[PDB]
């Protein structure tokens, strides 16, 4: 209810590739862990939420932004939600108001650590 628990593990998969949210959510909260043994610099994961059209902007410059900015460029107007950067035995939550996510998506997630996109992203839909 008005949460979502999503792991990113050390095979490089997000464990759901769909996330509902409910409309009468006020927020929204994500908790991300990461199982396994693997730590940040080489199998790192983080959870973003963007409209699918700004994903592939996000990711290009998240690669820039580097390591020790989660992946992330700052001040990215882009992106409605994130998290830090985790590894394994780490965790990170994000919440954010739903009047955050237009009515009319459409949304996707992903992590930004370089390479992983490919593998980890989902979508993110109400109702
Ligand atoms: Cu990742």
């Amino acid at each position: 209810e008005c949460s979502v628990d999503i792991q990113g593990n050390d095979q490089m998969q997000f464990n759901t590739n769909a996330i509902t949210v409910d409309k009468s959510c006020k927020q929204f909260t994500v908790n991300l862990s990461h199982p396994g043994n693997l730590p940040k610099n080489v199998m790192g994961h983080n959870f973003v939420l963007s409209t699918a059209a700004d994903m592939q902007g996000v990711v290009t410059d998240g690669m820039a932004s580097g390591l020790d900015k989660d992946f992330l460029k700052p001040d990215d107007s882009r992106v409605i939600a994130q998290t830090k950067l985790i590894g394994s035995g780490e965790k990170d939550s994000v919440t954010f108001d739903v009047s955050k996510l237009k009515e009319g998506e459409q949304f996707m997630f992903f992590c930004t650590f370089p390479g992983h996109s490919a593998l980890m992203w989902g979508t993110l839909h109400l109702k």
